[PDB]
C-alpha cells in the first residue's frame, strides 16, 4: 500500500472469478421467485391428461358428416363422461371438457343451429351440424402440451412467474435451488450517527447503510444491519467477526482512503487474515474500493469495503456487489444488463472511466431511450428514481467530450 | 351480453380512469421501497452542518502563503476542534473533518512535504506548504449540499434506494405514503385441483393462481390466496364477498367465456351489484376479459375476471392489472414502460392486436435489443425467463406480416 491502481475491467473480472456459488436447498415452489433451479424438473403426467375440447360446441363423429343429430348428454369440465356417442348422435362439450368415447371431432357452436330444446329451455335435445368436421378437429389430444417424462425446466433456469406456474402445472411443489446470500452491512466512521438521532457537534447521519441495504433488498436478498462501528481496529475486528459468523457477504463503507483510516485494510490483512485482491480501482467515483476473500473451513466469505462517500458507495454497490450476489445465488451469467442510450446533455470525460446515476426514458416513437444524469436540473424528471448508471469512457487524446445525442452505455439498476 | 367488443385502447383507459388511488399511512422510512410519498419532506439541518474538509491535508490561512508551518494539532472526523489556527500554524485534517477556527482553506497532502515528526513517528510536527491556497479551497461550507428548510423530496416521488438514503440523511424516519393494494386471487372451474394434488379423472392442476400471485408479488404488493371455487353461483358469491372483505382488488380466472360459465358475469351483476365496465376485449389472447367496480361505503373495490386459459390470464394481468395496482399505490403515471425492439422471427398479424411473452436481449454494440418470442424454439435462450410482452399491431389491407429485423413495441414485464 498504497495499493496498485487496478483497472475497472480487471477489478470486475476478479470479483466474478473469486466469488463462490452457494450450495443448494429444497424450497416450496411458491417461494421460487428469482431462484435458480439446481435440478432438472420432469413431468409425471400428460397435459392434457385426457383428450380435451378446444371449443364450446359438440363432440361428433366426423364420418356422420353434416346433418341433424340427437344430443345425448353434455361433457362438462371436471367430469369424465360415461356415455358413448353413436352414429347420428352428438354430445355437448365446453372448452376443456373430456371428449367422450365414440366421438372423434368437435364442431364449434357457431357452426351449428339448435333444433329442439326442453320445455323449460334448460337442456338442448337436437342440433343441426352445418359443416364437415375433419378428424381430430378442435381436440387437444393427450399430452399435446406436455408429455409424461418430458423435461419441462432445466437446471440453471432463473425462475419468474411463468416458471412457478409451470411447477404448479406439473405438480412439482418442492424443488432444489441455490441458496440466496445473506448480506451484512456496516458503516464505519466516528462522525456517524444513526438516522434516528438528532445532530451533535462534528457529526452527520449515516445514509450509506440505509442506501446499501435498500439496494440489496430490492434484488431480493436477505440482509443484516450490523450498525455503526468505531474507526478503531478492535471494534472493527469484532464487527467483521460477527458479520462472518452471520452472513455470506460483508459490506462495509468508510475507512478505506489514506489517512486516519487504513485501519480497515490493515485489520482485514493482519487480524482477520483475509486476502485482499484489490484496494484501489481506476474509476470515478470509487477509487478506494476494496475487495477481499476469506476462506474458513472450506467456506469462502466475501468482503467489500466500499468508499465512505455516499455517492461512491451506491455506484460501487451496483457495479461490483450486485453481480457478485447474482453469481452466489446461482445465476449462470451474472453480468448486468447494459443498454444503449442517447445523452441528454454534453459531458466532459475524465482520464478515469466515470459512472453516474441517470434516468432512462423513451420518447414517443424514437427507438433509443434518452439518458439524463441525476442531480443536475424539469420538475417531473427531477422527481424520478434513478434506473440507470451511465458508463462513460475515459478520455483519449482524441475524444475529450461527449455531446447531447451521442450514444452511450447505460447499466440498468432499477425497474425501467 | 354477449358484451360488446371493447377496443384495447378503450379497455385500458377505462381501467385507469375507474381505478381509485388508495389513502395514506405513515411508515418507517426503511419500509419505503416502491412507495410514493404523500408529503413533501424538508431538511431540518444543514449538510454539512459544519465547514468540512474535502481532502486529507492541512487547514491553513491562505494569507500565510507557501512556507514552513507548525502543526498544532489534528481535526478528526466526528470531533469539533477546540484550537484556533494562528499565523504560521496549520492543523492536520482528514476528509470530512471540521475546519478549525482561524483557518480558511485546506491544502491537500500531495501539495506539502513533511519536515519533522515526533521521535516515535506517530505525530507530525512541522510541514512545508508548497502552494498558494485560494480562500475556501477544498472546504465544503455549511449547507453546501443541503440547506436547513430546503424541500429535498416532493410529494409524488416514487422511492428507490437513493430516496431512502436521503430520508436517512435528513433524519426523517417516518413518512406519509400511499397504501399498497391487497390483492386477492381465486380460480374457478370444476376441473381444477391444487398443485399439491395427484391427478384424478377429468381434472388438471390449477396454475393460474400461482402465476398470478407470483406476478403480483414480484411488484411488491401483498396478496391473499382465496383458493379454488366451484363453478356455481352460491360458492362464487361467497368467495367474492370474502375477497371484498379482505382485499382492495379481487382477481378471478375462469368462468368468463360463453357456455357453462357466465355464472361469474351474472353473479357480479345481479348478486354482488357490481358495475361491469367491459366484458369482452378485442385482443389476442384475452377476448373474454372482464373488469368491474363495486362501491361500498365510500370505498371502491376493483374486480378483474380474467380468462381461464393460462397464457391469456398472465398476458391480461400484465396489461390491465399491474397498471391498475400502480395507480392504486399512488404512482402518478402508472403506464407500463414500452420499448422498441427488433423482431427475431417473421410473425403473421391477426385482425386483433396480439400480445406474446418474449425475451429481450442486447447484441454486442447494436443499439436496439432483439425480441424473441417464447415457446417457439437455442438451449440457453429457451431457458431465460420472459422480460417482455411483444405488442403486435392488427393487420391491415396493407400490412399482413412483420419480418425479422423490423422494429416493434415491447412492454417490459421483468427486470431486464
Amino acid at each position: 500500500s498504497p495499493f496498485p491502481l487496478t483497472s475497472m475491467d480487471k477489478a470486475f473480472i476478479t470479483v466474478l472469478e473469486m466469488t463462490p456459488v452457494l450450495g443448494t436447498e429444497i424450497i416450496n415452489y411458491r417461494d421460487g421467485m428469482g431462484r435458480v433451479l439446481a435440478q432438472d424438473v420432469y413431468a409425471k403426467d400428460n397435459l392434457p391428461p385426457f383428450p380435451a375440447s378446444v371449443k364450446d360446441g359438440y363432440a361428433v363423429r366426423a364420418a356422420d358428416g353434416p346433418g341433424d343429430r340427437f344430443i345425448i348428454g353434455e361433457s362438462q369440465a371436471g367430469e369424465q363422461p360415461t356415455q358413448t356417442v353413436m352414429p347420428g348422435q352428438v354430445m355437448r362439450v365446453t372448452t376443456g371438457a373430456p371428449i367422450p368415447c365414440g366421438a372423434d371431432a368437435v364442431v364449434q357452436v357457431e357452426d351449428t343451429e339448435l333444433i329442439r330444446e326442453s320445455d323449460d329451455g334448460t337442456e338442448e335435445l337436437e342440433v343441426r351440424i352445418l359443416v364437415q368436421a375433419r378428424p381430430g378437429q378442435d381436440i387437444r389430444p393427450i399430452g399435446h402440451d406436455i408429455k409424461r417424462g418430458e423435461c419441462v425446466l432445466a437446471k440453471g433456469t432463473h425462475m419468474g412467474p411463468s416458471e412457478i406456474g409451470l411447477l404448479a402445472t406439473v405438480g412439482v411443489t418442492e424443488v432444489e435451488v441455490n441458496k440466496f446470500p445473506v448480506v451484512a452491512v456496516m458503516s464505519t466512521g466516528n462522525e456517524l450517527l444513526n438516522p434516528e438521532d438528532d445532530l451533535l457537534p462534528g457529526k452527520i447521519r449515516d445514509s450509506n447503510r440505509s442506501t446499501l441495504l435498500a439496494t440489496i433488498q430490492e434484488h431480493g436478498y436477505p440482509t443484516i444491519n450490523l450498525g455503526i462501528v468505531g474507526d478503531n481496529p478492535d471494534d472493527l475486528l469484532n464487527a467483521l467477526n460477527e458479520g462472518i459468523s452471520r452472513a455470506d457477504v460483508i459490506i462495509t463503507s468508510g475507512g478505506v482512503s489514506m489517512g486516519e483510516k487504513d485501519y480497515l485494510k490493515q485489520v482485514l490483512d493482519i487480524d482477520l487474515h483475509a486476502q485482499i485482491h484489490f484496494g484501489r480501482v481506476f474509476m470515478k467515483p470509487g477509487l478506494p474500493t476494496t475487495f477481499a476473500t476469506l476462506d474458513i473451513d472450506g467456506v469462502r466469505k466475501i468482503i467489500f469495503a466500499l468508499p465512505g462517500n455516499p455517492v461512491s458507495a451506491v455506484v460501487t454497490c451496483n457495479l461490483f456487489v450486485v453481480p457478485a450476489l447474482r453469481k452466489m445465488q446461482g445465476i449462470l451469467d451474472p453480468r448486468p444488463t447494459i443498454i444503449k442510450a442517447r445523452l441528454s446533455c454534453d459531458v466532459k470525460l475524465d482520464p478515469r472511466p466515470e459512472y453516474h446515476r441517470c434516468i432512462l426514458t423513451w420518447h414517443h416513437q424514437e427507438p433509443l431511450p434518452w439518458a439524463q444524469s441525476t442531480g443536475n436540473q424539469s420538475r417531473l424528471m427531477s422527481m424520478r428514481s434513478a434506473n440507470g448508471l451511465l458508463m462513460l469512457p475515459p478520455k483519449t487524446e482524441q475524444y475529450v467530450e461527449l455531446h447531447k445525442g451521442e450514444v452511450v452505455d447505460v447499466m440498468v439498476i432499477g425497474r425501467l
